[PDB]
Formats: structure tokens, C-alpha cells, sequence
């Protein structure tokens, strides 16, 4: 049985992976599961599956380690950022689902790459920050990474299969890739004013038409800022720089992405929009295996719109693909300035509109700008420089908020 | 340099492939060409390509052959049936692109699989006709078989590589193909009344809004017969039943076809309509090269809108499924009825909804069905008994013509 650590286990992406994993009881193994907050959710989890390991927060250690012992299972507890590189690293790990959401699991992402981990990845601010390091550190170990956000697991199943073992072989010219295009909602103030986004409720930012998830990727997706880190999560993936990858809007959420050819051909990946397809593609991969989506009826579609990207409306993803061409350092400075405006706009402190203005105040920020030209990639000291900037965005973006709520 | 014989060089398809080798000169090699009346044409081809052998009608035998040793041509020529079989089979051809229309393509796309070459095929009615021969000819010689037919093409380029080189393999239910979809346009009268369909001019049914073609395939478009004829294509292509591929009725023609997948995943090829595509993807498979085809743009698409076929209103459908279902015997009906009404239609002898009455009234023929349980698959002695029919259908399809004229 492939043996699975399961890396934010208690969010949407996790709920999704279960759901396949009690499709599929005797072919996979849960060996680990992992959860910050909803320690309750998580003991749940424990009894149904017994794990060998879980791993909560530090301030929730003890609080389930009573708990667990309570119940009678022979369960490890572990806490914090020690216990995810235990599970990500565990020899006993055949597979890592990486569902933490933001900066929180570039840690555990590395060690699974370290590790020479089967990794599939959710989590897209594990590349957004660390991309040369996390690639580079896999390929040096043999870890293989899958990706499971939709857009790139459609790209991925468009690929040939000599660019889904080597990514590198996509410069080859033989295989004839001219670009890669992915789909976008446009959230849900596409088909909305400016001036109707400024004054949007949490309510109606989080909740989107077609997806059911996390609350960040969910205002992300509301911004397009999700499509920008999109883009920057696809270039490390498949080795290209942002120009190769364009972007159209497509609001029915059916088409999740196209690979032009350089024939004319495009290949993409349709489904329902439902997570489930592409954690089942990217578990069963190279095989594959039931999901339990309720699949896309072709009969009823009606019509399927595209659309070209309004980028005044969608600033957020000016400036990504503007930090894409920047290097890793703006991409930090993108990703985290954005994880700072997210926790602001949720908590109610700024407008949805504020997101953008506090991150191109954070690109464009002179403090923040002399760590552009750094080594984020080094195999040594890149971590400690990609988490030292990021504490550094994280105080900078606080403080442009502090700012704007007044004037700079 | 890869050696070509394109047989059928002077239609629709040929004109395509051909711009295709001038965008290529030093990556393939004319070796042969072929064409039935446009004798000129084919001068012009023989002098721009300096082929080694042409083969023309044998009313045309005499006249070509004075031509082309008036230009001074090396050029060998050869006329019939016979000369079509030798070019084919030839020793130092590589690759045939099987391009001659109807059942007139038979044999020579036999001599080609019997021969071991690489095959790229366009005509359909090759695989409606003597799909079982011709596979298992290919297979028991060492054959390959690319599709150019745009849906076909389409599924190719969407199914694993393993299933691309040897078709059986998509009944190992590790791939998880599901299901094939064919798109279909729907054709000129899709939103019209069946009573303006009866009406039809020629130059109605032969004009169709997205795509340019020969003659044939162009009415066949109009009644949705082309479509049917696809479906047992599709069947002998992949190695499934009817079940299996299903048509979703699509008027952009930007969808080409589509292949889902148990986890929820349909994979699809889309392009701007232009059949360079296709054929280039085939001419350089498993390498790609750029086909002069002016690509898709996805930013001026619009919507694209999905509709399930109307089965009173596309009778021919219908017919080709239930002929799919019965077997060879049926498909030959089925084919030849059609290949009768259609000289037919464009003879202005019937009305175009009078195809469906003609092929039903020989599918439900007690002197055709009386066949349909022969070994049309027999290595030996198949292609006489596919013949056979086909000249018997041919006669009873003309009577049952002649007797709508006035009544049965
Ligand atoms: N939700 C989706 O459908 C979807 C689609 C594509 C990509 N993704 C990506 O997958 C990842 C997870 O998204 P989600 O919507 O499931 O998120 P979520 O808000 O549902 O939470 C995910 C998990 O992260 C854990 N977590 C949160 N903060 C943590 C911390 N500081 N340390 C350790 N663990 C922590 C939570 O306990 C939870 O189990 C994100 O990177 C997201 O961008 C999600
Ligand atoms: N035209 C397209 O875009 C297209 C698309 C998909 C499939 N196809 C298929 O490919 C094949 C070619 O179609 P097309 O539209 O290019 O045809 P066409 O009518 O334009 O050309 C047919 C070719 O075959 C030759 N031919 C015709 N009758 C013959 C006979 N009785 N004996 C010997 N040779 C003969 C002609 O000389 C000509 O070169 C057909 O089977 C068609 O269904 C064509
Ligand atoms: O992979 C799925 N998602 O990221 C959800 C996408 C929401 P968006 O298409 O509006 O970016
Ligand atoms: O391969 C291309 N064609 O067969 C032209 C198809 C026209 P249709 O979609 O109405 O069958
Ligand atoms: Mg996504
Ligand atoms: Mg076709």
C-alpha cells in the first residue's frame, strides 16, 4: 500500500483527498495527517484512520495528546514546524499531499523534496517563494512533485510524458510547446464595477459561484491575485518564464487549462469544477482511478464564454506577472505583502480594492527592493534568506496598512 | 529524408498536405502522387515535385504519359487500381497519406497496411468498409495507423502514449478511459427546419460555414452521416464499441473531439478549423513542426455552445449507430447506400432528406441483411467479399432511387 502523509488534512484540499482515500480503502495507507487549528476534526480523523503520526500547534499539543491517549489509539502527536519535517521526511512516507495553506508549508515541502518524497502540491506559495529551491532540492533527490491545483494538473495532463518526468525536456523543441494557457474565473466580481468591488462585504469576496474552498485562495480568486500566483507556480513547474504563460478568463470554470502546440493543436483539461479530479489524476498517476465527481454533462453546458483579462480591474495580476519577470525576491515580496493584505481584508481593516495597492506599495518598496538581487535558490542558505524576507515583507506590508487607513 | 506517397493528391486533403511539404523541404521526400481527373493538376504537381512514379485514371493513362514527357520528367507513370496497389506497397516508400475519396481508397489502403508503412489516414470510408482487414492486416505487417480525420486526430493526441502505439491497450482499465466524444458542427441546416432541409439547394448542403472540403464529406456534414461515419471509424480506430463513443452536437467547430477519463477528466483538442493541423501532427508524429495554420485566438472566441444531436432531424446518425452495431455487412450497406444517394444528391436526382429514406430502405433490405453475417474479415478471402456487397448494395440503393422517383 503507498503510504500517505497528509499535510493539512483538515482543510478543503484535505477534506477532497479523504473523500477519494474512502473510495479507495485498500489501496492507499494513511501513515500521517496533520492539522493547525481544528484539533477536534483531527481527532476525528485519527480514530476513523489511525495514522501513525498526527501533528497539530504547539498552543493544541497537549490539549489532543490528552485526547488521543483518551481514546485508546497508538497514535504520535506531534507540534509545529519540527513535526511537519518529521512527517514530510519519515521513511516510512511514500507519498506527501502538501495542503498547507501560505508560507506555513514551505518548510515541510522542502524536507518532503529533501526527502525524495512523491509530493503532490496544493500549496502554491511553496513555489510562489521558494520555486529554484524547492525544484532544484527534488531534482538533486529524486523527488517527484504533481501537481494538484486544477490548473496545473490540467496543463500537466495536456503535457507529452517525457515533460511530466523532466520538465526540462519542454525546451526540446521536438515536442513543439508554444505556450501554456491558463483559465480564470474572474471571481466573483468579474461581471461587477470597480466601484461595486471597493465596497465589498468578506461575505460576498469569499464565496465563489463555481468552487467550494480555503478562504484565502477563495479572496484570491476574487482579485486574480490566484491567477498570478498561478502563474508563477507554473513557471517553476514546468520550467518556463511568464511570458510562455498567458492568461484568459473563462467564467463557466469547465475548461482548466490549455497547452498550445506549435500545429495549431491546443490540448486542455475539462471537468467539473471539483477538486477531486485532479487529487485522484495526481494520487493514481501514472494510473488512474474513480473520483466520485459527479462528471461534466456535455448536453447541458450551454455556452462556454472567454474572455480577454481586464488588467486595470485586475491589478494583482499586473503585478505578478511584473514580479514573475522580477525574480524570487518579488515574488516573495508579492506573496506575503498579499498573505498580510488577506488576513487585513478578512479581519475587515482595508478594501478588497486596498489588496492591490499594498502589494505594488511592497514591490516598489526601496527597503524591500534591495533584496531583489539575492541567492533565494542556494542550497545552503536559501531558506534562511527566503523566511528572513519574509518576516521583512510581513512587518513593511503591515506597516504600508497602518499607512493607507490614513495617507502616505 | 522521410519518402511520401500521397495518394489523392489533387483534393482537399492533398492541397493541405502539400502546403504542409513546402513549409518543409529538406524534412520529407515526394516519392509518388496521385490523382483521378485533374490531370493538369497533377502535371503542375509532378513538374513542381519531381515525384518518381504518378498514377492517374486509365482514361487520363495516355494523355498524362505524352505530358509529362513533353515537360522532360524522369517521372514514371502508372494508372487504375494497379498502379495505386504498387505505389502503396512500394519498397521505398515510407509513408502513405490515404487520401483517395469512398471505397475507390480500399485497396491501396490495404496494399499499405499489408506493406508494414506508416499510414495516414483521411479516408474514413477505408475503415467503415473493411475496419477488421484493415487493422489486423496492419497488425499482423507491422503497420502504423495515424489518423488525420480532425476528431480522430483529436482523441489520438488526447489518449496515453501507450494506447497511440497499440490500441488494445485501452481495454487495461489502468488508463481509465471511459468514454470517446465526437463533436460534430452540426452542419449548413443545424438551425433550420427539417422542411428547409427537404428544399436544399446543392449549393446549400455543399457550403459549409466553418470548414472547406471536397464534395462528398461536405453533404455528408449537412445530413450528419459524416458524423456516423466517424463513429464506426472511432470504433475500429480504438478498438471499442458504439456504446462507448457518443456526439455532442458543437457549431464552432473549435471543440474537435474529447476523451473522458473516470476521475472526471475530459481531455480535448481544440484549433482553429484548418486541417493542416491534423495532418501535420501526423505527418511529424511523435515530433511536432509548425503547420501554417493561423492558431486559434482565444481572446476573439466568444461562447462556445454544446447541444445534443437531434436524432429525428439527423436520421443518418441514427442509422450509422444501429449499422455499427450490426456489424460490417451493415457499415458497407451503410456506407455504399450513402456513397449512391450522394452522387445522387449533387445529380439533383433526389432532396437531400431523401439520403436517410434510402440508406434505412437498404439497411432493412432482406437481400442486403443476407450478408451481413459474412467473414468480411478474412485475411484471405475478405476483400473479395467486401467488394461483392459493395456492387450489390451499389445496384439495389440505385433501384431503391429509382422506385422513390414514383413509390413503393
Ligand atoms: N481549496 C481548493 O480547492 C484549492 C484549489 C487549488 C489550490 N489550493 C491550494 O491548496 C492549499 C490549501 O488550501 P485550502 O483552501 O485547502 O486551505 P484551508 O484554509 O482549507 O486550510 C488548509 C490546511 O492548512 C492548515 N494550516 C493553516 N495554517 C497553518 C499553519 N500556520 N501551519 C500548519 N498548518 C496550517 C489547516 O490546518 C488546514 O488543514 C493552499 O495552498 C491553496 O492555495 C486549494
Ligand atoms: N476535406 C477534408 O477536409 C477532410 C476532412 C476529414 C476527412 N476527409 C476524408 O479524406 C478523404 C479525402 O476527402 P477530400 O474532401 O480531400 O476529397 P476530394 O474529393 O477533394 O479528393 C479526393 C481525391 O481522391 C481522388 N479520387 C476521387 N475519386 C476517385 C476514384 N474513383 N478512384 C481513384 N481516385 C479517386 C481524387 O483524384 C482526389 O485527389 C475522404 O475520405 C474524406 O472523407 C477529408
Ligand atoms: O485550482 C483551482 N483553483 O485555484 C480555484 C480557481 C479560482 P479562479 O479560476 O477564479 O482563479
Ligand atoms: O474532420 C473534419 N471534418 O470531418 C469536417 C467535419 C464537419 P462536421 O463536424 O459537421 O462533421
Ligand atoms: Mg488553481
Ligand atoms: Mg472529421
Amino acid at each position: 500500500l503507498q503510504s500517505l502523509a497528509i499535510l493539512g488534512a483538515t482543510g478543503s484540499i484535505g477534506d477532497s483527498t479523504l473523500a477519494i482515500i474512502r473510495q479507495h480503502p485498500n489501496r492507499y495507507r494513511i501513515h500521517a495527517l496533520t492539522g493547525f487549528s481544528r484539533v477536534d476534526k483531527l481527532l476525528a480523523l485519527a480514530m476513523e484512520f489511525h495514522p501513525v503520526k498526527i501533528c497539530t500547534s504547539p498552543d493544541n499539543y497537549a490539549q489532543l495528546s490528552q485526547k488521543v491517549t483518551d481514546a485508546g489509539l497508538d497514535t504520535i502527536i506531534l507540534s509545529g514546524d519540527e513535526g511537519l519535517i518529521e512527517i514530510a521526511s519519515d521513511e516510512a512516507v511514500d507519498t506527501v499531499v502538501a495542503a498547507i495553506v501560505g508560507a506555513a508549508g514551505l518548510s515541510s515541502t522542502l524536507a518532503a523534496a529533501g526527502a525524495g518524497k512523491r509530493i503532490l502540491l496544493a500549496n502554491k506559495e511553496s513555489l510562489v517563494m521558494a520555486g529554484d529551491l524547492v525544484i532544484k532540492t527534488a531534482k538533486k533527490h529524486g523527488a517527484t512533485i504533481l501537481p494538484i491545483d486544477s490548473e496545473h494538473n490540467a496543463i500537466y495532463q495536456c503535457l507529452p510524458a517525457a515533460i511530466q518526468a523532466d520538465n526540462t525536456a519542454i525546451h526540446h523543441t521536438s515536442y513543439g510547446i508554444k505556450k501554456l494557457w491558463l483559465t480564470a474565473s474572474g471571481g466573483s466580481f468579474l461581471d461587477k464595477s470597480i466601484k461595486q468591488m471597493q465596497n465589498a462585504s468578506v461575505k460576498e469576496a469569499v464565496n465563489h459561484p463555481n468552487w467550494s474552498m480555503g478562504q484565502k485562495i477563495s479572496i484570491d480568486s476574487a482579485t486574480m491575485m490566484n491567477k498570478g500566483l498561478e502563474l508563477i507556480e507554473a513557471c517553476h513547474l514546468f520550467d518556463l518564464k511568464e511570458h510562455q504563460i498567458q492568461v484568459v478568463i473563462h467564467p463557466n470554470s469547465v475548461v482548466h487549462s490549455l497547452v498550445e502546440y506549435v500545429d495549431g493543436s491546443f490540448l486542455a483539461q475539462l471537468g467539473t469544477p471539483d477538486m477531486k479530479t485532479p487529487i485522484a489524476h495526481a494520487l493514481a498517476y501514472p494510473e488512474r482511478i474513480k473520483s466520485g465527481v459527479m462528471p461534466l454533462d456535455l448536453y447541458q453546458l450551454g455556452s462556454l464564454k472567454f474572455l480577454a483579462p481586464d488588467l486595470d480591474k485586475f491589478a494583482c495580476l499586473k503585478l505578478a506577472r511584473y514580479a514573475a519577470r522580477l525574480g524570487t525576491g518579488a515574488c516573495i515580496a508579492l506573496n506575503t505583502a498579499n498573505e498580510i493584505a488577506v488576513e487585513a481584508f478578512l479581519a475587515e481593516k482595508i478594501c478588497l480594492t486596498d489588496i492591490a495597492v499594498i502589494v505594488k506599495a511592497c514591490l516598489d518598496d526601496k527597503t524591500i527592493a534591495q533584496d531583489y538581487s539575492q541567492d533565494f535558490g542556494d542550497e545552503v542558505l536559501g531558506l534562511e534568506r527566503i523566511l528572513t524576507m519574509d518576516k521583512k515583507v510581513r512587518k513593511i506590508a503591515t506597516a504600508k496598512i497602518k499607512l493607507l487607513k490614513q495617507g502616505d
